[PDB]
């Protein structure tokens, strides 16, 4: 259970972000127990931020292993009358958290929150908070790191021996690590408090019924009230226990680009918590993706959390800039490729009416780009257990978001190979079991020669395809790209279920131009997209287009990465390429609902 | 006036109120209709802290004239009422009205320095609204100055036209970024006895390092002070002490440029607890030398701006750290807070990192003639800024007095200091700065390039002459031989005065990616040749003790025919990428020591 920490009449909220001490592990930090004392001979690092790009050091950017963050934590003893909690919104990839040299918690998974109470007895007059952060990835982590597998995107013409041991990402984006999202101290009443809130809605005529389950610790009485934005109470139930329901007459529905959030206020004993909440329905019916019973057409992007110089770190001005650009362009949606995004972004999307495909950290689950899904004993991928935990934690965090309409279980896994169905079926079953709203589930399909053998066909409610007709195949032959595109997409269209692009694009360096089709130029990016839409616009089961990518982003180094991935419609500093203007024109003429009715 | 930086302590809560706020442009009725009394209706959302101008894609918002309203809910525990509850605004640009529920709590003028107000506990209901109205308007009474009838010298048209809407008329180059620029926080102290200010100075005579302290308090209680090394070893302490005293620091390590050392000075008063980082060092001007720890310093660095995309002037902690890392990579040791006080987070980071700072007021644009003279009597049209200028000096020194990194106060940038009345305007301000700084640091004003440079009143006022000169850009453009000759003729006059002088600005607009082997303005090669030409002169002058370029990085400005999407004089681009000249300076500054160059 991970409610977003907020300031309330029963809950303090103390941000610990700022300038922290920082030290690379030299192989002796745990042996010499650096967490027991002030870090010596240390640097300074902003928190929240990825650490890789803050300095000018390749040894720091390309570090392998642990680093140690630390700050002083001097708090009033009178907080000891309350329950005291340290919340880590995200520490990438793995964390060990120490207060005064006592290990308080550990966490695996770099993109979801975790928390620990501080035992009263540990809090001295002066305290040290130390966070050790591990950046290493392998066959057991999500995202996956290679072990003996070859570098496909960053391969040399002639092999060489690396100077130092390094991570081997099985994914494109740069392995930004550190204290990615805010660290905060918060409090709740000690004896009785709210641990979780679950809300589902049903629309009977113009009356919404909101079913609630309020999970609590301790013995007290539970109450719930639903308020309009302007502050009018529209439903209230007292002494309701855990489960109940209530109704809102003439409810205002949350719609894409037309958001409406009620405020759901909960009391339990002395505890107070307010959750914003939008009322909307999601259903797949035939080849339609229905939001509030209307056939939606996705217009948008796969994104990354990527800005300079914080890397993956929470950047709230850029989040607001990015949503503004989305509305400027006529987009209505994006996918959280390839990890859960910050709660601050997710809550902002609820407020702004941006639809979200919420995706796990499960990218790189692919050992043949020994079978990927062989038994662990025979060398198969070792991620399924953690994959289950990620699904649990992602849905627990994001279940109440109106903006989340579909779960993406994995990106570009080896879904055309033997054992893939056996790996994924329990994960799809888990997502359907745990999501109270029973939203659609998908996996994001890698381009593959044997596409009819993609186990997505047996599992997903929507088929989500990553396809690069005119880039990774048919480059500079867009007539051949159109023919190859049509041949495959007519197969998917024949299945009668909704399908969409979750990735399609062409690397494009701003400022490169040619009137005559030429890879990496701004004009070719436009022609690539025109060619694909010639096909997709004729297919009635094709219900959405999300480009790769919203913006240029950092990646590992190699011969096909021109200082990162250049498939953005915008540059890394959010400037529009020619194709950004193309999509503004195109999306201006396509309705959010009823394009393919 | 006293403004200790808010920190989390054993006696003090610190609750950051930054985040997503509601935001509404005023339409002329916001105060008449009392928008602050209810939830903002039909509002937008805006991140705090940030400038509001670049977050959306709206020219009407970017170029808005007048007021905007920010608002958020403020639901806090009633048990905080056993403490003193304070709302701290680190900066609201330019002027602010702060309401809790329907009640005006405070008003502030001055967009770049903090202000705070206690929240009366009777005002705190079960649910509260916090509304902040923010005014962006500038004129002859604000710092920075807005033009009234004066014409646009950097953005003039060939043919006059009537603007569609009334707009601000900046009398300064940089863009008029406004909004809640820096964090808003709630903090608490004990009610009955608390620390209001701490003043520390250093004494280094007789081979003995001592810290002198003055602790200002409210209420009645006992005072204690201890000084601690980085590793937490107490090196001096006393309990039940006076408000003023001194502590000897045995084995004292001095704060040095690029070799910082900060002690932790821990103070208690009653139940209140506060910790101040502090670097021990001396600053003095003697003859033609700028002495830090009695050694002859050479400034290497930049005039900066607080400018990043998309937050504008807003606090950007990752980029602050990036910028310091780039300065150290380049071999710089210093910068100037052009043209306004910077965030406390930046200043405290400079103390931690060993970056020397020239700390400048908001007084840019004090110039009505770039016929009424700038410093004519107010009643005949002269500039109306002197009263606020005094307040800014008091507030700046009160905020930054304890920083080792601050070695000089800059009283104003490019004022009309060659005109009649300038000395009379500035003498009380130099006197005030010298009276109020407990460390009595050097004072300067930053000198506009002017034909009659020998009449610059800086000569009668300043401890260091700080010159903005553009030999090879705004004069002698594409004639660097003439630039060298003109530069030498004037800088030999300054050298003949025998006092320390330096460049605080010099540079050439440079669009990254434009090149020519043959001297051509706006190319990366010309930027290098411009600097080579200037250094041919400055390296021969024994009283020239510092070079700060204009600018660290490209930054946003008002629109016009000589601003190629902002000011392009950065050594780095706005996204902090090095131009050819940034590599030139890395090589040059690598060969110039911080001490003993001249
Ligand atoms: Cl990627
Ligand atoms: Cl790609
Ligand atoms: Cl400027
Ligand atoms: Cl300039």
């Amino acid at each position: 259970a991970m409610l977003y920490p907020i300031l309330t009449q029963s809950r303090m909220l103390i941000d610990l972000s700022g300038t922290w001490r920082f030290k690379l592990d030299d192989g002796s930090g745990f042996e010499k127990k650096w967490y027991e004392k002030t870090l010596d001979d240390a640097q300074l690092m902003p928190v929240p931020s990825s650490y890789n790009d803050i300095k000018e050091s390749a040894d720091l950017r390309d570090h392998y292993g642990w680093v140690f963050y630390q700050r002083d934590l001097n708090i009033p003893a009178y907080l000891k009358t309350q329950r005291i909690v340290l919340r880590f919104a995200a520490v990438t990839h793995s964390a060990k958290v120490y207060v005064n040299g006592t290990l308080l918690c550990e966490h695996k998974g770099g993109f979801l929150p975790f928390e620990t109470e501080i035992p009263e007895n540990l809090i001295r007059d002066e305290n040290l908070l130390t966070v050790a952060v591990d950046n290493r990835i392998d066959h057991s982590t999500l995202p996956v790191g290679r072990e003996d597998e070859s570098n496909v995107l960053g391969g040399s013409f002639f092999p060489y021996t690396p100077t130092k041991k390094q991570n081997k990402p099985n994914f494109d984006f740069f392995n930004y690590c550190g204290i990615t999202r805010p660290v905060k101290l918060y409090t709740t009443p000690k004896d009785a408090y709210i641990s979780d809130i679950t809300l589902t809605s049903s629309l009977e005529n113009n009356t919404a019924r909101i079913n609630y389950k309020i999970d609590t610790k301790g013995s007290a009485h539970t109450a719930i009230g639903v308020y309009t934005k302007q502050g009018v109470c529209v439903a209230q139930t007292e002494n309701t226990g855990t489960e109940g329901s209530l109704t809102i007459e003439n409810a205002v529905l949350w719609e894409p680009l037309k958001p409406y959030l009620y405020e759901v206020k909960i009391s339990f004993g002395e505890d107070r918590y307010t959750l914003p909440y939008g009322i909307r329905s999601v259903a797949v019916k035939g080849n339609k993706f229905l939001i509030n019973n209307k056939p939606f057409y996705f217009k948008g992007y796969g994104k990354h959390e990527d800005t300079f110089p914080a890397g993956r770190g929470l950047n709230m001005p850029m989040n607001a800039k990015d949503i503004s650009l989305m509305k400027w362009q006529g987009a209505n949606s994006f996918r959280t490729s390839h990890y859960p995004y910050s709660e601050e972004m997710m809550r902002l999307c609820d407020e702004e009416g941006i639809v979200v495909i919420d995706e796990t950290t499960a990218v790189g689950v692919h050992l043949n780009f020994v079978n990927t899904f062989d038994p662990i004993e025979q060398g198969g991928i070792r991620t399924q257990s953690h994959h289950k935990e990620v699904i649990k934690d992602l849905i627990a965090r994001d279940k109440n978001h109106a903006c989340v309409v579909m779960w993406s279980i994995a990106n570009e896994a080896d879904t055309g190979s033997k054992g893939a169905y056996e790996y994924f079926k329990p994960l799809f079953d888990l997502a359907r079991e745990l999501d109270p709203q029973k939203r659609p589930c998908t996996l994001v399909s890698l381009q593959m020669v044997n596409y009819k053998e993609d186990c997505t066909i047996k599992l997903s409610d929507v088929f989500c395809l990553n396809r690069y007709y005119g880039w990774y195949t048919c480059g500079a032959d867009l007539q051949a790209a159109e023919k190859m595109c049509r041949e495959e997409l007519e197969f998917w269209n024949s299945l009668g279920k909704p399908f969409m692009y979750t990735e399609y694009g062409a690397d494009t360096v701003m400022g490169l131009h040619d009137t005559t089709d030429s890879m990496f130029t701004e004009e070719y990016q436009v022609e690539y997209y025109k060619t694909n839409h010639k096909v997709t616009d004729t297919l009635d089961c094709f219900i959405g287009e999300q480009v790769w990518n919203f913006a240029d982003f950092a990646t590992s180094q190699g011969l096909i990465r021109v200082q990162g991935n250049k498939k953005g419609l915008f540059t890394r500093d959010r400037k529009p390429k020619l194709a950004a203007h193309y999509f503004k024109e195109r999306w201006s003429k396509i309705p959010d609902f009823g394009y393919k009715k």
